């Protein structure tokens, strides 16, 4: 055993006995208890980041953990291939996306084996390969026969000077991020998910999953956004029929989810789109004004609530059904044409936005919900105005005195009566587009004849295989412009017809990839039917917050899909859901010759501990402030450096120790030298121990006997053990378990272990103490255990722990006081001589 400790000279050795023994390629063995582990698969961009590696580090220790106690654990790994990153890097570098993507593959799971994590490669899947995007296909057609996949006209963001089609996110002031054009909007057929009808279940299945952070699961409710509400109708007045036709001349229809407030409401709002806008605004220019803004607008869900709520009263007039109010009809730019009925009341008295926009307009106020004393003032908006729960109804004639819930179905009785009204369950979630005018992506099977219409590519042609010899140039997709490809025939008549252009959104593979895990190489379905019910449903999902919404609400959704077909059992996919933090970084400038700053990556900068400057000269760099590693601000710093210059096993440790996996990570050289020194203890602890007599059998069994200094040792060990394995299995917070270990080795170092019983306790603490360690360091517990032990480490297992060490040892003593019956001495007075042992007598 060298003195000092390399981890180049021992990490490729121990990542060979692995694969030797084929320790991480498991099979459908019913003998050992399964456990799927499952990282969330990258994407193949070119290099792993910081990211990368503490996802993936963080689900190697949960899979080697599994693996010590015995469990036939699969932790798979694949590649999330299509999408726009193989696009962009074809435009700039004059290559195709396919061989760009298997380059960086080939490239990036060189890294991740040399990080050494236990992953099953005989189950490696790449969602750009044919024998992949078949069965997504395939399952396209199914539900397209079904229904659940259908086809209407949608509106995009169309930037006539890129040539394609922009998201929101990607539209700044009405122009494209890029181009810097103004964007139009058009309508064309886009293909959909029915994923509506499957709301109230993807909703109410949230309640199964005890073991989801309880803010995922607030985001998925927030998101479907159901409500239980009522609709009610406003007949329009006699003056204000101009213009409508039908139901629109007759009533204005809205939805609320606060029909005890109805007394309240002061006005009424439409969308632009809504019928009583178009009538209002047709001798008005101002009000069409408003409606093309309302139109041009491209606000991001995320960004909908934040915008500035304007609206213009049209002049237009409906009916409260309950009270008579004649309220006035205004367009606001927050009501949605689509949502419900394309209109909504108002109740500034009990809505924050009502109150926001009717005391910008100075618009009315009613109060008409009462809590308590409190005062209600009609200026200055409180907490308590929106209380559903603890509040009654005032103002309200009949209805006075009431709660919210008996005011709800008197509201009912009342709107249904007059037929004005009924009850009605709305969602906020809207159908999932999945149409996307991009050429790297999954071709959807469809092809269009006018004869037979839109017709699904039979099961005997998929996959429809995209062509990987293409190129694209930024002057639309290049599917649209190649008939070697979209011109055919048609399936069912044979007649000429044209492929579908438009590909899948890329969401769609990483919604079912943990499936055909279980089965990556059947050809005969999705996921084949043994796998599926030996493997179940994923036990441990580990990947970032940012997925939270979603790609697990996809996930979900087509867990039910594919469950509805018959093809897997389980209603979830994911049973522990583990939300991983960013990677934050510094950042670094020199000032810019016009004004303004460009940032040095740090991996190139040298500090003093005071300025910093460049590496390759002296020349000052402006330290500033820390944020979340990436390209716009060039502070990433690469994961390969880190491994050239300290190796894997530090790569690891410094991810895990630094904060917990929820936490933040804070990029630390001082942080990363630490943990790179810890191994060197680690090293240096068990070489002097051998180096003093060589490795002895562990103590075990009864600790009758030994003395006080070693008995608090293993007092220690098997603390640490219960201490370590509850960290691993319950509390998944790694950083604590290093640290717990760490104070085992600090009792260790200030333990005389050098008598014959001392090295049997300090062979028991060393071999429990690699064991702890070997899921977050395995390549240095590995070559230490093997110095230690010779029996195989994963059939030695995890550490148990020994409850008879966790026991404290004192004496029966009586106490006797003037006949009849130091530190004996204080328990006794707080109950003068004292016979060491047995007796105590308090000379009263
Ligand atoms: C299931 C599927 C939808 C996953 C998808 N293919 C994906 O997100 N693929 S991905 O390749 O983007 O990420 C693969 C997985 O590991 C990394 C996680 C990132 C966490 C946030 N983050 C980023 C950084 C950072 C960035 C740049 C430089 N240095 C550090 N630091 N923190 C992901 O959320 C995911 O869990
Ligand atoms: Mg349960
Ligand atoms: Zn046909």
């Amino acid at each position: 055993m060298q003195e000092h400790y390399q981890p180049a000279a021992i990490e490729p050795a121990a990542q060979k006995k692995w694969d030797d023994a084929r320790i991480s390629n498991v099979s459908e063995d019913a003998s050992k208890p399964k456990y799927y582990c499952l990282s969330m698969f990258p994407y193949p961009s070119g290099k792993l980041h910081m990211g990368h590696v503490r996802n993936y580090t963080i689900g190697d220790v949960l899979s080697r953990f599994k693996l010590l106690n015995g469990f036939n654990v699969m932790q798979p790994m694949g590649w999330d291939a299509f999408g726009m990153p193989a696009e962009n890097a074809a435009m700039k570098n004059n290559v195709a996306p396919a061989a760009w993507t298997y380059d960086n593959i080939e490239y990036m799971k060189t890294q991740l084996k040399s990080l050494g994590f236990a992953v099953d490669w005989e189950r490696e899947v790449a969602t750009c390969k044919p024998e992949y995007y078949r069965w997504e296909q395939w399952l396209f057609t199914k539900l397209f026969e079904k229904g659940i996949v259908y086809r209407k006209n949608g509106t995009v963001n169309w930037d006539p000077v890129d040539q394609t089609v922009l998201a929101n996110e990607q539209v700044i002031d009405g122009r494209g991020w890029r181009s810097g054009a103004l964007i139009e909007k058009r309508e064309i057929p886009m293909y959909y998910f029915k994923i509506t009808d499957y709301a109230e279940e993807l909703l109410n299945d949230l309640d199964k999953l005890e073991h989801w952070p309880e803010q995922v699961k607030t985001m998925q409710r927030n998101w479907i956004g159901k409500s239980r509400g009522m609709t009610v109708r406003f007949a329009v007045s006699d003056d204000s029929k101009q213009g409508l036709e039908g139901d629109y001349a007759k009533f204005l229809q809205v939805y609320t989810t606060r029909p005890d407030t109805l007394m309240g409401a002061t006005y009424v709002a439409v969308a632009a789109e809504h019928p009583l806008a178009t009538a209002a605004a047709a001798d008005k220019p101002e009000l069409q004004a408003f409606i093309a803004e309302c139109k041009a607008g491209s606000v991001a869900e995320a960004d909908m609530a934040t915008m500035e709520k304007k609206g213009v009263p049209t002049g237009r007039y409906v009916v409260n059904p309950l009270n008579g109010d004649k309220l006035e009809v205004w367009i606001a730019n927050y009501v949605l044409w689509g949502y419900g009925d394309g209109a909504v009341m108002a109740v500034p008295a009990h809505d924050e936005r009502d109150f926001e926009f009717a005391a910008k307009y100075n618009l009315p106020k009613k109060q008409v919900i009462a809590v308590g004393d409190n005062a209600f003032d009609a200026n200055r908006w409180q907490e308590w105005y929106g209380d559903k729960e603890n509040g009654v109804l005032v103002n309200s004639g009949d209805l006075d005195g009431l709660d919210f819930q008996t005011a709800f179905d008197a509201v009912a009785a009342k709107l249904q009566s007059q037929g004005a009204g009924e009850p009605k369950t709305q969602y906020r979630l809207r159908d999932w587009g999945i149409s996307r005018q991009r050429y790297w992506g999954c071709p959807i099977p469809i092809v269009h004849c006018e004869k037979c219409g839109n017709v699904p590519v039979p099961a005997d042609q998929l996959p429809v295989v995209l062509p990987e010899n293409v190129v694209p140039d930024g002057m639309g997709s290049p599917l649209a412009k190649m008939p070697e490809f979209y011109e055919t025939s048609c399936p069912c008549c044979g007649g000429a017809a044209k492929r579908e252009t438009d590909t899948m959104d890329t969401f769609i593979e990483s919604s079912w990839y943990f499936f055909r895990y279980m089965s990556p190489k059947f050809s005969d379905g999705m996921v084949s039917a043994e796998s599926a019910k030996y493997w179940g449903a994923v036990d441990q999902y580990i990947g970032g917050i940012e997925h939270a919404i979603l790609h697990l609400l996809y996930a979900r959704f087509f867990t039910k899909l594919m469950r509805d077909e018959g093809l897997v059992n389980v209603d979830e996919p994911f049973e522990r859901l583990l939300t991983q933090g960013m990677v934050v970084c510094e950042t670094y400038y020199r000032e810019n010759d016009k004004g303004g700053k460009d940032w040095i990556n740090p991996a190139d900068v040298e500090l003093t501990p005071v300025s910093a400057v460049l590496k390759a000269d002296g020349l000052p760099v402006v330290i500033s402030g820390t944020e979340k590693m990436s390209k716009s601000k060039n502070n990433g710093v690469d994961p390969q450096e880190l491994i050239n210059a300290y190796g894997a096993d530090t790569a690891r440790l410094f991810m895990m120790f630094a904060a917990p996996p929820e936490q933040s990570l804070e990029w630390s050289d001082s942080g990363v030298e630490g943990a790179h020194r810890f191994l060197r203890r680690l090293w240096r602890t068990v070489y002097e121990y051998l180096k003093q007599g060589g490795a002895v059998k562990a103590f075990a069994g009864n600790q009758d006997g030994l003395s006080k200094e070693l008995k608090d040792l293993r007092h220690k060990l098997h603390s640490t053990t219960a201490k370590v394995s509850d960290d691993y299995g319950r509390r998944q917070q790694f950083n604590t378990a290093i640290a717990a270990v760490m104070e085992l080795l600090n009792q260790y170092d200030k333990t005389d272990t050098g008598s014959e019983q001392g090295r049997a306790v300090a062979q028991e603490v060393l071999e429990a103490a690699v064991r702890l360690l070997w899921p977050i360091v395995p390549h240095i517990c590995e070559t230490l255990w093997s110095e230690l032990n010779g029996a195989k480490l994963w059939e030695a297992g995890w550490p148990t722990v020994d409850e008879a060490a966790l026991v404290k040892s004192e004496i029966e003593v009586m106490v006797q006081v003037n006949g009849k019956l130091a530190d004996l001495e204080a328990a006794a007075l707080a109950n003068i001589i004292v016979v060491p042992g047995r007796l105590v007598n308090i000379v009263v």
